[PDB]
């Protein structure tokens, strides 16, 4: 059970000297969904860019399938086929073409025939509800529409690992729920997911494991439920628990539960508890 | 007349023909905080770009202080000084220079002294905890840091009206709380706020009024608590009440809230009410 991806002791400063990763290590079990959380500037984006080989560290290394990645053209090509990335700014990921052309580029560049590439593209467009935008120039789109196009282009590649940098920023509710359904489906099909987010509710909905970043290091890592219900540890990266868990931890302290009972984590669970409560 | 801004019957299609605003009317009372919500592509950004005179409609008009604006160079300059806009994409708003210089340009272009400009810059940077980035090149920043710099540049100009296009996208929790504090202070000083967002919790925390956009038109507008608790109307733009408000409504359903008090509209407010609950 070697992880599919492992960051080992990554240290990276940008040209110009700004330090971004400081001895960062993080292992990603195959088939898991890993949420990465932490403050602006903690190094989440830079870490994702190391995991698909966009950036190379000054020290440390990334392992893919248990082996050090290698830095050749064939190496990097194989690496990027296996590990896809949806950038934080979707506009940076788009080409000056129509939506269909944009999403087609990847599968075609994979040396796929016209037919298998076509099927990939059509399914990706449908999965993100942008089929009707196929002939739209990518610049003639709203921010949330652009986000869908960028995600569709990545998913059309069917990578072994999908990295997403703040995938739901700017998405409307319908789009967020549709993306959740898609990502759950891809995971069920065996895909590994790593996503940065400031949405702790998204982490709660999608992650098996959670890593908290601060100042270029992993401050804490564990199963999603254990980390997301830990008020003191989350506070060290200036986060609160997901709202229902937040309140429900408060309820447990206040003596509203049992005691002996499990913590309500859903709206439904909390609603059921409320019927046994009154005002003082 | 009385509202500080009024969109009257705005119709706009982009070059190339994509329709964006469809006979849209929206009035903004001076001093209010207005949230604009609605699906990706609904026309939220396009409307904001009409309100500060960036885009000119094919039909309809914008009134500023009850007066039709006009489109001369000097009309536009005066309009933009009175109505600032934080763009949806921070990179579109940042100059290729240091953070301090970027934020200083607005005040300096207003004809203020270097001493006044300096004070405005330092106040804006400190409000969003980025004083220590003053000499950082704006490209050498994370997405959330860039968001803070763009907001700082707009608030340093101290406009009559501040428009914010999805200002918390990519922002961490601390940044969001600091933005709320900043915006509350600016409004107390008399500033009018209009913000587009997909974060309905932000709307709950910050808005006096909420407008719901659908396919280029205002579907509904009203007092924030009324709109954000209106399950039926929210469903028409594929929204639900914010989780805090859902839980507050749920609490009221079980009589756990103030006979007649306004709903808790923030996590802290909901948590406070919890202190007064006991088991049956
Ligand atoms: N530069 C551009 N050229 C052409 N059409 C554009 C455009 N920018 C946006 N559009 C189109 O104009 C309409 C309104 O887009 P707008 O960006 O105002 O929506 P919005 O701000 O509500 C969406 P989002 O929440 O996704 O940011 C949509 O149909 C969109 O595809
Ligand atoms: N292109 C660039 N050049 C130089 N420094 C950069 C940079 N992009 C980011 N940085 C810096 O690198 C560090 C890590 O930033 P990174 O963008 O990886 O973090 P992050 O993704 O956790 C933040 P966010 O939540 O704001 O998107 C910060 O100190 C940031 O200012
Ligand atoms: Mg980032
Ligand atoms: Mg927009």
């Amino acid at each position: 059970m070697t992880p599919i991806l492992a960051a080992e002791a990554l240290t990276y400063a940008f040209p110009g000297g700004v330090k971004a990763l400081d001895d960062l290590s993080l292992a990603v079990p195959k088939g898991e969904s890993l949420a990465i959380l932490g403050p602006n500037g903690a190094g989440k984006s830079t870490l994702l860019l190391h995991l698909n080989g966009t950036l190379r560290p000054q020290s440390g290394r990334v392992l893919l399938g248990g082996t050090a990645t290698g830095h050749s053209r064939k190496d990097l090509t194989g690496w990027r086929r296996r590990v896809g990335l949806v950038l934080q700014d979707a506009d940076d990921q788009l080409f000056a073409t129509t939506v269909f052309e944009d999403v087609s580029f990847g599968p075609l560049n994979l040396g796929l025939s016209e037919a298998e590439a076509r099927a990939r593209v059509e399914e990706a467009l449908a999965a993100l509800s942008i089929s009707d935008l196929r002939d739209r120039p990518t610049h003639m789109l709203s921010g949330g529409q652009k986000r869908r196009v960028a995600i569709a282009g990545a998913v059309a590649m069917r990578p072994e690992v999908l990295l997403l940098d703040q995938p739901t920023a700017g998405l409307d509710l319908a789009g967020t729920e549709q993306l959740l359904t898609l990502l759950r489906g891809l995971r069920a099909a065996g895909m590994t997911l790593v996503f940065s987010t400031h949405d702790v509710e998204l982490a709660a909905a999608l992650a098996d494991r959670v890593a908290l970043f601060r100042t270029g290091r992993v401050l804490a890592e564990g199963a999603a439920e254990a980390v997301l219900s830990d008020r003191a540890t989350l506070a060290k990266v200036a986060l609160r628990p997901p709202l229902v868990i937040d309140l429900a931890l408060l309820a447990r302290d206040h003596g509203l539960l049992a005691p002996e009972a499990p913590l309500p984590k859903t709206r439904d669970a909390l609603a059921a508890q409320m019927a046994g409560w009154t005002r003082r």
